[PDB]
């Protein structure tokens, strides 16, 4: 599958414009391309973990905002296939991905979340500033 070009424009105003907090992406319905299923301006976190779906799967783009010794902040990509989506989807999910990440310039950190505890803040901020 291809990546849909309003997918990187909404990355590249995320990324030098702070357009969103974050993007969602998923596939179209005939399966050929990865499309922006949902932007936000929110700051909170939550708001973020409340729109993944249980029994479905998404790619998403985070500009997670941390302190430093100031702040700092990195662009975070998460692939969410939790265990209970149909297991086609995971599969088209997972051989799509690279279509995608592949053509995201400036990602510091990738987070393959299944469940809520590999997404959760505290484990993302790990993620972000320790690792």
């Amino acid at each position: 599958v291809a990546v849909a070009d309003e997918s990187l424009t909404a990355f590249n105003d995320l990324k030098l414009g702070k357009k969103y907090k974050f993007i969602l992406f998923g596939l179209n319905d005939a399966k050929t391309e990865i499309v922006v299923k949902e932007t936000s301006t929110d700051p909170s976190y939550d708001a973020f973990l409340e729109k993944l779906p249980e029994n479905d799967c998404l790619y998403a783009i985070y500009d997670f905002e941390y302190e430093i010794n100031g702040k700092r902040s990195k662009i975070v990509f998460f692939t969410w296939s939790p265990d209970t989506a149909p297991v086609r989807s995971k599969m088209v999910y997972a051989s799509s991905k690279d279509a995608l990440r592949r053509a995201l310039n400036g990602v510091s950190t990738d987070v393959q979340g299944t469940d809520f505890s590999e997404v959760s803040y505290d484990s993302v901020l790990e993620d972000v500033s320790r690792g």
